[PDB]
């Protein structure tokens, strides 16, 4: 029985969730070429609105942040309208939706933003090229300066202004998957030795700057954060990075923010340098709202949240898989299992 799964959930005074059940951010590609939600997407969001609350794909702040093709951004006014008939769908259908704020880093590629730098806290390329694209090479970063980052944030603030007028209801800053965020909080991307390098509290920096501009915009109960402790997403492990979360989750707690939410794939996963799981390392380093995700059944996260593991569960792939995930699990009737062909269908 999974019956914890759909317990009202109150985050905050501002907010309370129908249920549990969190619909992971997940990247399809399909915006249209100026990066507008099209009303294809209004629709697949609208009908996952029985999630207590919906995550969006990673969204881009500005037009250097982009690393993959027809990713939607939030930096122009017709984006904010095509993301306003998205939030509109889906509270008419009784959801919640955040919109995850995105910046690519050193993931980002010049094919899509006219031939510009690359932007990241050091000049370490990444290896490879861009998935299911025709020889993008991912080329060396130019390590921000001081002044590019006082912009960055900036950039994060105003297209937290922004989720306003797009009718979200909070931001998921997106502070995991080696992207700009994660690429300052790991040794492997940050070998800065300016005020935002070398130290915990240095390599922090960046990230709680832009939680703290964030909750400015929109206040501390509409802004939650992504993030991964660990690496092995375009981001080679370093045993040093663990003090650094060490260091950031009781900053964050100070923060009281809506939720921390974990971003992996498989949370049944130990990691060498955190001693464990994901989830158990967060949840013994923070004390507050906790978002596990990663390869759980509803099952298995109704265990999980009924041992104390986390509060909340995201689910990603089985909710590609099957749009009515919510209704399925509430009827106890079979899912179908998620398969990569899935993602060349937007349903
Ligand atoms: C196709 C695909 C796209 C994804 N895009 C995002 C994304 O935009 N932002 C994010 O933080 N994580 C992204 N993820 C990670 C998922 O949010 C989630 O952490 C992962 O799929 C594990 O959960 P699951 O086992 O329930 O699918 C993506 C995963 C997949 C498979
Ligand atoms: C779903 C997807 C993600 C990235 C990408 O480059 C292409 C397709
Ligand atoms: C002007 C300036 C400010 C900070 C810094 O780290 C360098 C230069
Ligand atoms: C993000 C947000 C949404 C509504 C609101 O009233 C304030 C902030
Ligand atoms: C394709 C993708 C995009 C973002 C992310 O965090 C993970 C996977
Ligand atoms: C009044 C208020 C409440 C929440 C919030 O995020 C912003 C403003
Ligand atoms: C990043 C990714 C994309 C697809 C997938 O099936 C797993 C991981």
């Amino acid at each position: 029985s999974v019956e914890n799964l759909f317990d009202t959930y109150k985050l905050n005074d501002t907010i309370t969730l129908k249920n549990r059940i969190l619909m992971a951010p997940l990247t399809r590609c399909m915006a249209d070429a100026n990066l507008v939600p099209t009303d294809d997407m209004v629709a697949y969001y609208a009908r996952r609105a029985e999630a207590g609350l919906i995550i969006s794909e990673a969204t881009i702040i500005r037009p250097d942040a982009q690393g993959y093709p027809n990713t939607p951004g939030i930096f122009t006014q017709a984006q904010i309208a095509g993301w306003r008939k998205v939030t509109d769908a889906v509270h008419a259908n009784g959801g919640k939706i955040f919109v995850q704020l995105w910046h690519t880093g050193r993931v980002a590629h010049p094919h899509f933003f006219g031939g510009g730098d690359v932007l990241a806290p050091s000049a370490q390329k990444i290896e490879g090229s861009v998935p299911r694209m025709r020889e993008l090479t991912y080329v060396t970063p130019k390590a921000v300066t001081v002044e590019d980052i006082q912009g960055l944030v900036r950039d994060y603030a105003k297209a937290a202004e922004n989720v306003i007028e797009a009718g979200f209801d909070g931001v998921e800053i997106h502070g995991a998957n080696g992207y700009l965020i994660d690429q300052f909080l790991h040794h492997d991307s940050n070998r800065r030795t300016d005020e935002y390098g070398g130290t915990p509290v240095n390599m922090s920096r960046f990230a709680l700057e832009v939680v703290d501009a964030i909750i400015a915009r929109i206040g501390h109960d509409r802004t939650g954060l992504r993030i991964s402790p660990g690496a092995y997403f375009n981001m080679a492990s370093d045993s040093r990075d663990r003090v650094v979360f060490d260091y950031l989750l009781p900053e964050l707690e100070k923060r009281d923010l809506a939720f921390v939410h974990i971003g992996i794939f498989d949370d049944s996963i130990e990691f060498d340098y955190l001693g464990g799981t994901a989830s158990s390392y967060v949840r013994a380093h923070y004390g507050k709202t906790l978002v596990g995700v990663g390869s759980y059944s509803a099952e298995t996260a109704s265990k999980a949240i009924a041992e104390d593991k986390f509060d909340l569960i995201a689910i990603g792939r089985p909710f590609i898989a099957n749009p009515d995930y919510v209704a399925k699990v509430r009827n106890s009737e079979e899912l179908v299992a998620y398969s990569d062909e899935m993602l060349a269908s937007l349903i």
